[PDB]
RNA sequence: UGGAGUGUGA
């Protein structure tokens, strides 16, 4: 069947007005038609095909096209308002390479279907009409800019400037039409991406290396880095007077020119000298940025909400959609004002802390609170602990003092940290991590009469490198320990807030919890606390662009303690490259008969063992989907859940509520009045816990926008929750309030988070599991670690 | 790796 229809509109919270970045578009009625494109020989170059089509149009616009102006998608589809006076005619295009183009009328799209879908009278989205409108709107943007997909950004509009290590950053908008509740919306939003500067090869190499290589040949690592950076760069020769030929470069010779600047190897297309070549403008940097040039872009793309709103308004008026021939002929009419969306600021929930404290309750003012005069619900009275000093700057006395300070902070925050460790702290070196870990574990087990450790405070260096991952992998797949790796800078500079955050982390890293909603304690949460429910969360973390070697990791967590649900236990796996499903939610093989598996079954069994009873309802929070596979993901990951529940106990099919969360979109909400105190306590974003479900949401399906976090800088992007499946029959107010309330139960922070802790923990587990691989099956987690939040 | 929050809808 189709998705879950929207049951209604929310009412809770104080009314307020925000401004979205969606611009109303009025659909035309011109009987738009699509004409197929066939070019022989076949070339997969979108720019070349577009140029060929443009030349064909210029040649034969008044010949047999009837003065009708086509709109070409770029690869295979051509759209024209009305109907051309011909059906199947072929035109020859000579660029002098010659091409043969075949054009045939395919079918006629229906704008009335788009109107019916936007009016809420059906549930099927006319992808054809939406794509035709998008392409006819973006023809002029493609012509005037450099397309990178749905974003057309070019220089001389924001003065692109230096980024770091050669490549720079460009600025511009992101345009994508979308069918919303109020009608078609042009989702214009500012965007930026990295570009390679048109610099000579010598200058670019010097900037990337940050030094001079006039007389120093490159090392193996330097050569590998140069090849990785330069793989896929177009360069043009400049030594010739009037030969503007281009030579794509992917391989570099291993020998110098003599075997000018002939010492260094010359690029191979013969052997093109690297001293008389220039990088072609417009190239895009692949892979991912480094830690130094990511922040340089962050200082560019991170601007105030008012500045971003003004930039979007300026960009929309700069395109002038009311003047371009494509939209004038096609009947398009785009507005130039931000939608005045009404919102609702949901109230913050009451948090209950331990009775043994001055403050037994807390009301988060602006989405963040403090632990002063409060104690955790559950201390864990850690008794056995040890420390490893993987650093040389810090001394034994300094490390012992840091441990004592952390313990005192834990005790005053509500723990019972042991004053003295099992074994005296000793300093090792960051290369013998395995030997140090086995030595510490074996010594601790030899002492304390064969009782395992409960914690391991590790002071690893600032830029350790290949050390944190190895340490965590060994401790969580070969030893079975719990570690609290810290950095040397914070050990040297002790701050009470840092100690409190570390205490909050190590409380939940050893069982128990530190804060609970009063509604959860009082068994008063709508449609949750009435009967036991297990709240799941999934996330699939794909590797860095082209990384076939490394597989993709999927993680699934689930709440484990009922009456005050805060404790999530998760499992991880490794599946095929760039796979958008989770093949390990259920697995059946032959073993004498057919023993089952998967993560759903294991987590349900763990929940049953932990709380004494099987869960009665399920609330699934999926993440990491790309909007192109909702149907497939829902079908597979709901059939897997049903089969896992059936296999565990017969006739056990609890209701499920499949909700997909994703923050990767370009829907921004701005404060209606920037001169008023209705925004965050800073000079920035809108108030936390504000819900939007009108005028920018799906016309018929069930979704909402929730900005539950207090943005610290830049324009905070609210999360998007889409309820694909709903068997509990959640009301709009109930689901919005529940999702907002969970955001206040994050273990590691004393603030409200943007996405739900289920999905956030699933993402953290998936990101952490990348350190375990060293083949399709990941190493098995130890049995003393899977029951505790090792990832937090 | 104290933490939340800021850049890509494959
Ligand atoms: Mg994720």
């Amino acid at each position: 069947s189709n998705f879950a229809p929207r049951p209604g509109f929310g009412t809770l919270g104080t009314k307020c007005i925000v401004k979205a970045n969606h611009f109303l578009a009025d659909l035309p009625t011109k009987d738009l038609n699509q004409y197929d494109v066939t070019i022989t020989p076949e070339v997969s170059s979108k720019s070349v095909n577009r140029a060929i089509i443009a030349e064909l149009v210029r040649l034969y616009k008044e010949s047999d096209l009837g003065r009708r102006l086509p709109a070409y998608d770029g690869r295979k589809s051509l759209y024209t308002a009305g109907e051309l006076p011909f059906t199947w005619k072929e035109f020859s295009v000579k660029i002098e390479r010659s091409y043969k183009v075949a054009i045939k009328f395919v079918a006629r799209a229906n704008m009335h279907h788009l109107g019916e879908f936007l009016a809420g009278k059906r549930a099927d989205c006319p992808q054809e009409a939406v794509q035709i409108l998008d392409i006819v709107l973006r023809e002029l943007s493609v012509k005037r800019f450099c397309p990178v997909g749905r974003s057309f950004f070019s220089p001389d509009i924001k003065t692109p400037q230096r980024l770091g290590e050669g490549l720079e950053s460009w600025c511009g908008f992101y345009q994508s039409i979308r069918p919303t509740q109020m009608g078609l919306s042009l989702n214009i939003d500012m965007a930026s991406a990295a570009f390679i500067e048109p610099l000579p090869v010598i200058e670019f190499v010097a900037q990337l290396l940050g030094k001079d290589v006039l007389s120093k040949p490159l090392s193996d690592s330097d050569r590998v880095k140069i090849k990785k950076g330069l793989r896929g760069v177009k360069v043009e020769v400049t030594h010739r007077a009037n030969v503007r030929r281009k030579y794509r470069v992917a391989g570099l010779t291993t020998q110098p020119t003599r075997e000018q600047h002939t010492h260094l190897p010359c690029l191979q297309v013969s052997y093109l000298p690297m001293e008389a070549c220039k990088i072609v403008e417009g190239q895009r940097y692949t892979k991912r940025l480094n830690e130094k040039q990511i922040t340089a872009l962050l200082k560019v793309t991170c601007q105030r909400p008012r500045d971003r709103e003004n930039d979007i308004l300026r960009t929309v008026q700069h395109n002038a959609y009311d003047q371009d021939p494509y939209a004038k002929e096609f009947g398009m009419n785009i507005s130039e004002k931000l939608a005045s969306v009404e919102a609702r600021i949901l109230p913050a929930p009451w948090l209950k802390y331990h009775e043994n404290g001055k403050e037994k309750d807390c009301l988060p003012q602006v989405g963040q609170w403090n632990m002063m005069n409060k104690k955790m619900i559950n201390g864990m009275t850690v008794s056995r602990w040890a420390c490893v000093n993987f650093s040389r700057s810090v001394q034994e006395n300094v490390a012992r003092g840091f441990c004592n300070e952390l313990g005192q902070m834990c005790e005053v925050s509500g723990m019972e940290f042991n004053p003295e460790p099992v074994i005296p702290i000793y300093s090792a070196r960051p290369d013998q991590v395995e030997k140090a870990l086995k030595h510490v574990y074996h010594t601790s087990m030899n002492k304390t009469k064969g009782k395992e450790l409960e914690l391991l405070l590790a002071i690893l260096p600032d830029n350790n490198g290949s050390l944190y991952g190895d340490l965590k992998r060994i401790c969580e797949t070969e030893l079975g320990l719990i570690s609290q790796c810290c950095l040397t800078k914070h050990v040297f500079k002790i701050s009470k807030q840092y100690l409190a955050n570390v205490s909050l982390k190590i409380n939940v890293k050893m069982g128990g919890r530190n804060t609970v909603l009063v509604d959860a304690i009082s068994c008063r949460i709508p449609l949750v606390s009435d009967i036991p429910t297990i709240i799941f969360g999934a996330d699939v973390t794909h590797p860095e662009n082209g990384e076939e070697s490394s597989p993709s990791i999927a993680a699934v967590v689930a709440s484990q303690d009922w009456p005050e649900v805060t404790k999530y236990a998760g499992l991880v796996c490794a599946q095929a490259h760039r796979q958008e499903l989770i093949q390990d939610l259920y697995k059946t093989w032959q073993d004498p008969g057919t023993v089952s598996g998967g993560m759903i079954r294991d987590l349900l069994i763990s929940f049953r063992k932990a709380t004494g009873q099987k869960p009665l309802r399920i609330i699934f929070y999926r993440a990491g989907v790309s909007e192109g596979q909702f149907y497939q993901v829902l079908l597979y990951e709901l059939d897997a859940i049903r089969k896992a529940c059936a296999s565990l106990e017969p006739n056990y099919q609890p209701p499920v509520t499949f909700i997909v969360v994703q923050k990767r979109h370009h829907t921004r909400l701005f404060a209606n009045n920037h001169r008023d105190k209705n925004s965050t306590d800073r000079s920035g974003n809108i108030l936390p816990g504000t819900v939007v479900d009108t005028k920018i949401c799906h016309p018929t399906e069930f979704d909402f926008y929730l900005c539950s976090h207090a943005g610290i800088q830049g324009t905070s992007r609210p999360a998007h929750y889409h309820v694909l499946w709903d068997e509990n029959n959640f009301t709009a107010d109930g689901i919005q309030s529940l999702t907002n309330n969970l955001c206040y139960t994050y273990a590691r922070c004393t603030r409200s988070v943007s996405i739900v802790p289920p999905a956030y923990y699933a993402h953290l587990a998936a990101f952490r599991a990348r350190f375990y691989l060293e083949v399709k099956p990941l190493p098995a987690l130890k049995e003393n670690v899977k029951r505790v939040m090792f990832y937090c």
